[PDB]
């Protein structure tokens, strides 16, 4: 197996993107996050084996692949570039919220530090595109995105819940405009729902979204993502929503997410036949995340499981991003179980009991729906 052919992003770039008020206990989404993260890779001897990546901002084109240009010019530059802008969209961004902390932000969770948040933000992106460009030239065979602040919120003309611009949608985006008639694949393992990513490739036949979130009938972060949500038009089948109903009682966890791959993800997979993966990786539904930030139980190991079974797909062409997930113990070994998985270590399904155990009612009953909205669509669902 050549060496070197597993790509690692991250730079202290994205560490500055912090509130003013100085307090990582009233923001989950903090530099702590991708630091820590960062190390253990290096203890554990991961890093050695990897092309190791910086990253670069992305440009205010590429992020207009995905974002509006008044999205990306509110986000994307800085009071006061050395930016050749021309008189009326400055004249635009004079027309244009405080947190009870004091910082300023876009909303109450998503705060913006006004020298630092726009590079960290661009510099996410642009990671996610320049690690994936790689894989689709075939110049590193797979590779994992060590980046913050997080993507898959973040639609057309909207910042909300920690993400400013969508990083994975902008690589997907990136990668088609350099290889005509691409299909990608974007599996989002994060608890919650990326409605920035669902909603951006919708109409869009050419690529296809995979989420399993959290759902419990609308009452979850952020509310988006129901199962009956296939896409329209030309990408009508092409967006699968794994909504998982029915709360934290009982526990949702290793079985359920197995199961979601063996029955859902894989096969829709496979039918698809993707050039490229890529995954908005969120440990959010690791266990260390309590009730309102997530209430799951998902083990490092069965994300390393997954992370090795999307890796029979594409060729092997397979790019994880950083999403969300804050417990940095939790975190950490949910980083290090996927990036062993990636450079080539294989995962005994047989070496964990609890693995035995059927997924619960709640999981089959939420499958049971998709598999009976995604018949329409998808021969391995038929009957
Ligand atoms: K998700
Ligand atoms: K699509
Ligand atoms: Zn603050
Ligand atoms: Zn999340």
């Amino acid at each position: 197996t050549l060496p070197f052919t597993t790509g690692l992003i991250y730079d202290s770039v994205m560490l500055k993107h912090q509130c003013s008020c100085g307090d990582n206990s009233r923001h989950p989404e903090h530099a702590g996050r991708i630091q820590s993260i960062w190390s253990r890779l290096q203890e554990r001897g991961l890093r050695s084996q990897c092309e190791c990546l910086r990253g670069r901002k992305a440009s205010l084109e590429e992020l207009q692949s995905v974002h509006s240009e008044r999205h990306v010019l509110l986000y994307g530059t800085n009071p006061l570039s050395r930016l050749k802008l021309d008189n009326g969209k400055l004249a635009g961004l004079l027309a244009q919220v405080m947190l009870p902390c004091g910082g300023v932000g876009v909303d109450t969770d998503t705060i913006w530090n006004e020298l630092h948040s726009s590079n960290a933000a661009r510099w996410a992106a642009g990671s996610v595109t320049d690690l994936a460009f790689k894989v689709a030239s075939r110049e590193l065979k797979n590779g994992f995105a060590v980046v913050r602040p997080p993507g898959h919120h973040a639609d057309h003309s909207t910042a909300m819940g920690f993400c400013f611009f969508n990083s994975v949608a902008i690589a997907c985006r990136q990668l088609q405009q350099q290889s005509k008639a691409s299909k990608i694949l974007i599996v989002d393992w994060d608890v919650h729902h990326g409605n920035g990513t669902q909603q951006t490739f919708y109409q869009d036949p050419s690529v296809l979204y995979i989420s399993l979130h959290r759902h419990d009938d609308g009452n979850f972060f952020p509310g988006s993502g129901a199962v009956d949500e296939v896409g329209a038009g030309s990408g009508e089948g092409f967006n699968v929503n794994v909504a998982w109903a029915g709360g934290l009682d009982p526990p949702m966890g290793d079985p359920e997410y197995l199961a979601a791959f063996r029955i859902v993800v894989m096969p829709i997979a496979r039918e698809f036949s993707p050039d490229l993966v890529l995954v908005s990786a969120g440990f959010d539904a690791a266990e260390g995340h309590p009730a309102p930030l997530g209430g799951y139980h998902v083990s490092a190991k069965c994300f390393g499981y997954m992370t090795q079974q999307l890796m029979n797909l594409a060729g092997g062409a397979v790019v994880l991003a950083l999403e969300g997930g804050h417990d940095l113990t939790a975190i950490c070994d949910a980083s290090e179980a996927c990036v062993a998985a990636l450079l080539g270590n294989r995962v005994d399904p047989l070496s964990e009991e609890g693995w035995k155990q059927k997924p619960n009612l709640n999981a089959i009953r939420s499958l049971e729906a998709v598999i009976r909205v995604h018949s329409k669509y998808w021969g391995c669902m038929q009957r």
